């Protein structure tokens, strides 16, 4: 169809921060997640590199697809499909370049797709605070990360869904770990650890001959990759404002409405939840001054100057939220 060209035309977009997802979605019929990985296996030649079978990798991004909630209106497929392809571009920068194997490449970007899938769009603290049958399984730690961990891996085992059927053993072992070490890194409680890692490791940097980081081991090889996710999760504020926007009218109405079961239970509303006594932009204001900035500046330093750009927008966006207080 014509429909499809003008598909793969915004498909060529792929390699670049900002790239509209929402259109992506509409255009794709409510596949991004589908469309965005399958273009991106591609262009990184992952298929010919692992052996994967065309078919399966579409069988199981379909199905991982549809165990994102459509009825949860940020931690959806949609959002699924824009970490992926944040990820995939801070996989390309050039103080990168060559740094992380086929392997670990694969192990990222599968993490990114299914790091969040079968989130209900309430918090960790909302599950356990409500005795959820999610918190009594995982005994309150890394609920919704080890559920989105557990459910993004059983589905491999759907009729023709492994996608890593032809990778070796010793493969599938280093990259089964890679993927859980990375997706338990994106609990939100973690993130005050992760980024005091991220400084240190950017205060003790070190560059090879070809001007491109130096990481000698596991431990700096896979904490690069758990912060590479986890800004990618957190880049919401540093992509155009268009997009920006539309990523905080849908968190508001997610935090609204696990406020309005809070309050219905008696509870005490959580921060950013109350509609009644809401402040969205101060909130966006506050949570990049604290949260999202001081993570993207490290980040930004860790492979300066080529995120540059990226974070110039993260800075206009929190200059225009200012302005409208
Ligand atoms: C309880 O702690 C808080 C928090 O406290 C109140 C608060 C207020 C002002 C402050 F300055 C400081 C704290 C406020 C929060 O506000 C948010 C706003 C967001 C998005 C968020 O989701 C994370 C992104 C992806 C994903 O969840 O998948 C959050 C949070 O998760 C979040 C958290 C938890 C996250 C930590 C890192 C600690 C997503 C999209 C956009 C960017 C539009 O707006
Ligand atoms: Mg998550
Ligand atoms: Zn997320």
């Amino acid at each position: 169809t014509e429909q499809e060209d003008v598909l793969a035309k915004e498909l060529e977009d792929v390699n670049k921060w900002g790239l509209h997802v929402f259109r992506i979605a509409e255009l794709s019929g409510n596949r991004p997640l589908t469309v965005i990985m399958h273009t991106i296996f591609q262009e990184r030649d992952l298929l010919k590199t692992f052996k994967i079978p065309v078919d399966t990798l579409i069988t199981y991004l379909m199905t991982l697809e549809d165990h994102y909630h459509a009825d949860v209106a940020y931690h959806n497929n949609i959002h699924a499909a824009d970490v992926v392809q944040s990820t995939h571009v801070l996989l390309s920068t050039p103080a990168l370049e060559a740094v992380f194997t086929d392997l670990e490449i694969l192990a990222a970007i599968f993490a990114s797709a299914i790091h969040d899938v079968d989130h209900p769009g309430v918090s960790n603290q909302f599950l356990i605070n409500t005795n959820s049958e999610l918190a009594l399984m995982y005994n309150d730690s890394s609920v919704l990360e080890n559920h989105h961990l557990a459910v993004g891996f059983k589905l491999l085992q759907e009729e023709n869904c492994d996608i890593f059927q032809n990778l070796t053993k010793k493969q599938r072992q280093s990259l089964r770990k890679m993927v859980i070490d990375i997706v338990l890194a994106t609990d939100m409680s973690k993130h005050m650890n992760l980024l005091a890692d991220l400084k240190t490791m950017v205060e003790t940097k070190k560059v090879t001959s070809s001007g491109v980081l130096l990481l000698d081991n596991y431990s700096d090889r896979i904490q690069v990759l758990q912060n590479m996710v986890h800004c990618a999760d957190l880049s919401n504020p540093t992509k155009p404002l268009q997009l920006y926007r539309q990523w905080t009218d849908r968190i508001m109405e997610e935090f609204f409405r696990q406020g309005d079961r809070e309050r219905e239970r008696g509870m005490e509303i959580s921060p950013m939840c109350d509609k009644h006594n809401a402040s969205v932009e101060k909130s966006q204001v506050g949570f990049i001054d604290y949260i999202v900035h001081p993570l993207w500046e490290t980040w930004a330093d860790l492979v300066h100057p080529d995120a540059q750009d990226i974070l110039d927008t993260l800075e206009d966006n929190r200059e225009w939220y200012q302005s409208t207080i």
